[PDB]
């Protein structure tokens, strides 16, 4: 993303994964029950199994948190799981007490350079 190139043929697309911790609503967070998770819950791998396949070319320097969005400061957005209900279904940018649930993008945008795997295997 510069205005020098036109930066789309590049092919890069932004690689995330929430990390969670769960807690009563008004406690001690412990690692949640699906520690890294999609924005729903989907229990996804880790930023360390995350890997750059053949083609691939990591772009961001490790796992961060995204502050690109509305979440708090370091990322957590507020998952109240209200009962009866398995998941929060809302998510708000303010540590409130009711968190029993907070998750939270790291991000690591990845690029294919378009060369990289621009060629396949043709058998």
């Amino acid at each position: 993303i510069d205005p020098f190139t036109a930066d789309a043929g590049h092919t890069e697309f932004t690689d995330e994964v929430y990390q969670n911790e769960s807690r009563y609503p008004g406690g001690d967070w412990k690692p949640a029950e699906d520690t890294y998770t999609d924005a729903n819950g989907d229990k996804a791998a880790s930023p360390s199994e995350l890997t750059c396949p053949p083609g691939w070319e990591w772009e961001d320097d490790a796992w961060s948190y995204d502050i690109n969005r509305a979440v708090d400061e370091k990322g957590w957005e507020y998952g109240i799981t209200i009962p009866p209900d398995h998941k929060p279904k809302s998510w708000v940018a303010a540590e409130k007490m009711y968190h029993t649930h907070r998750r939270r993008r790291l991000v690591r945008k990845r690029k294919k350079d378009l060369t990289q795997t621009a060629s396949s295997t043709a058998r």
